[PDB]
């Protein structure tokens, strides 16, 4: 089983090669990381095992969910140190993810009730929905432009929040550029239509995942900074023209600012679009997801480091993509919400605990949150 | 409640359990086999509605193998005897006119000619289409047809409907969803002609309305149902408003209905079942309300019998019903395994599990007709 076989992820020695995707659990009451979280990231750390944490806000205006944790203030600092310490405790490596919604925001979720900043003052259409703290769905409000200087200023948050992780005891961070988040809404010219120095060429629109990734690079080294993106997932809206070509820039980037600080990120991490079959259909069981497997494949060929796969991966898969060379690392999200133990269960095999979506986003400290089940 | 009766039309329905048109592939040759007789007479049922695997309309129309036709009168020689069985055991059957569109590839096209379709646009490449020999292909690039050419489309499917009622079927059912040639018009994600048949709403839904009149002035309305499934994803057929795409299309019924004098025979809708997005932070946020709205909307807005259909299991089929979200219910993986299923759903007795395997095979015995009675 390669997925098995010890990885070396920088000066990280993994012991298998099974990891926790970031999720949104929405458990963090009033943005302040709890003790639930502590008990949630314990269950599923193994020894040598490798934890990417839920997005976590770097700002007062970064959220666009209820309950997610900041790394922002000193008291939200505290509370991770806790949580870090547990998953050590177990043997683990453990990244925060650092996560700006950018448009994907609701008046509620921002200070004094204002708009979302965005690249672009154009909103999520009405074919997206928010989850609103009362439990019900709202309609994304139109963004707010921002310009150069409020931009360094988003920047500044990004590195701060990175070094507030270390002070936390964070072994790296994970820059959230994907699923048409604040990063992302520069990146896609499906959304950026700026005609300053971020938008327009495939040069300016990455500009500023570029200063983002370069910031946290120069405050806390290359080797503890992880960087993901989807190129080829249109979820809010946010679909590029040509989204192999759009990949291919970002990672030649991240080439370039390894080679330029003269060392390699942790990773790049990347989810691809998974369309589930319709076995109701005549011929949804037909098909063959080969065109995007290509397309993961150019880019973990085009990126000189480590690449973590994710997406719609089972057992199979995941073993599929690390014997054929595809990605080094493989994360989980939703079957490692139901299964505490899925490293241990993809060890042996074993049947896996299904998830229960009613309870993905709700705020209990153990219903649907640490209460799934282990191996009998 | 599923076995509550219920009058479509001149027929009066024993219970709700209805067979979902199904293709097997069983049909050697394009022409109806005495297995397809075995098939549906296990599955009939006094009282009971049954709905045959898509038919072709055409020599054009097909883009599966060992599909049956109704384009020849030996097909309608052969259809005839499998009629005759299903009435005898007392169950009215309806045949599904099936054209794939775009939908086909070549070693299903006559003249080795491109599928007709609304576009020039193929198929992407993350479908595959089933091959004679049991491997998957690729969709070609399929052939925009012009105004004329729409015309005699509508006329294969006239002669078709013929076709059936001489062959004895009680009534023909119009397939127009899962992204084949009729949602090929339908889906603005397909259709981006610049004739009178593309752009504006009302441009999109003149194919589907021309072949309903067509097979409607010719064996009658009670004898015509039609199928569509505007937010389904089968064949890259996305509309950007699945729910003003619907209503048009319940609109364009009514009417027909209404100049007409008779009601149709049904309106049978596929539900979407959003699965999409389900690795992503807020995709699947609003997404069974809103299919739950969508299915509702088109029910109350159509004046007539309503069929869902998809992954419907005993307790959905019953909720359905008792709740007024359909007035019939077609079971399709289910009826497969089980050709008992009416009287199983009766005792809420267990069910045999599909053989996907077996799902498009050739034997007319093996995965076909061997699965067991209760
Ligand atoms: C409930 C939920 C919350 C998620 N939250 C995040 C997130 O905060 N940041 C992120 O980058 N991805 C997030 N994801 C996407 C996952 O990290 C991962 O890409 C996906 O779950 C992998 O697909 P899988 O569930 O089939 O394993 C989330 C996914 C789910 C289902
Ligand atoms: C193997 C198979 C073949 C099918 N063939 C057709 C078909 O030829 N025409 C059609 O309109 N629907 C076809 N369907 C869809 C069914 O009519 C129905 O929508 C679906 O099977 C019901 O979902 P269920 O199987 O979970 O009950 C097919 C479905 C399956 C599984």
């Amino acid at each position: 089983n390669p997925l098995f076989s010890p990885y070396k992820m920088g000066k990280f020695n993994l012991s298998h090669r099974v990891v926790l995707a970031p999720m949104t659990r929405c458990r963090a009451l009033n943005n302040i990381p709890q003790a639930a979280l502590g008990e949630y990231y314990e269950q599923r750390a193994t020894a040598g095992g490798f934890l990417i944490t839920e997005g976590t806000m770097i700002s007062p205006t970064s959220a666009g969910f209820p309950h997610v944790p900041g790394i922002f203030t000193k008291e939200q600092v505290r509370e991770w140190k806790k949580i870090v310490d547990v998953v050590h405790a177990k043997g683990a490596v453990i990244f925060c993810q650092l996560w700006h919604v950018g448009r994907a925001s609701h008046e509620v979720y921002q200070p004094a009730g204002a708009a979302p900043i965005s690249s672009t003052e154009k909103p999520i259409s009405n074919r997206w929905r928010i989850l609103m703290p009362d439990g019900t769905h709202g309609i994304y409000p139109k963004p707010r432009a921002i310009g150069t200087y409020e931009i360094s200023q988003v920047v500044e948050d990004y590195r701060r929040s990175a070094l507030n992780a270390i002070e936390a005891g964070f072994d790296g961070i994970e820059i959230h550029g994907a699923h048409g988040y604040l990063i992302d809404q520069f990146l896609k010219d499906g959304i950026n239509d700026r005609t300053d120095e971020y938008g327009g060429s495939l040069a300016n629109r990455c500009k500023f995942i570029t200063q983002v990734v370069q910031a946290v690079v120069s405050a806390i080294g290359a080797d503890r900074v992880g960087v993901r993106v989807s190129p080829a997932i249109d979820h809010l809206d946010a679909m590029d023209s040509n989204p192999l070509s759009l990949g291919l820039a970002v990672v030649e980037r991240l080439n370039k600012i390894q080679l330029h600080s003269g060392s390699k990120l942790a990773y790049l991490h990347v989810t691809q679009p998974r369309y589930v079959a319709y076995g109701q259909t005549e011929a949804g069981r037909l098909g063959s997801e080969e065109e995007e497997a290509r397309l993961m494949r150019t880019l973990r060929n085009a990126y000189q480091g480590t690449f973590i796969c994710s997406g719609g991966y089972t057992r199979e898969l995941g073993i599929e993509a690390v014997a054929q060379g595809d990605a080094d690392l493989v994360s989980y999200g939703r079957l490692f919400i139901s299964n505490p133990d899925l490293v241990m269960r993809i060890k042996l095999n074993a049947p896996l605990n299904k998830p229960n979506r009613k309870t993905f986003y709700t705020q209990d400290p153990v219903v649907g949150y640490t209460d799934y089940p282990f191996l009998q």
